[PDB]
């Protein structure tokens, strides 16, 4: 969750 807390809306800036 460190760095996924946008697992409820993921987005091209959370590529990986
Ligand atoms: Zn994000």
């Amino acid at each position: 969750d460190a760095e996924f807390r946008h697992d409820s809306g993921y987005e091209v800036h959370h590529q990986k």
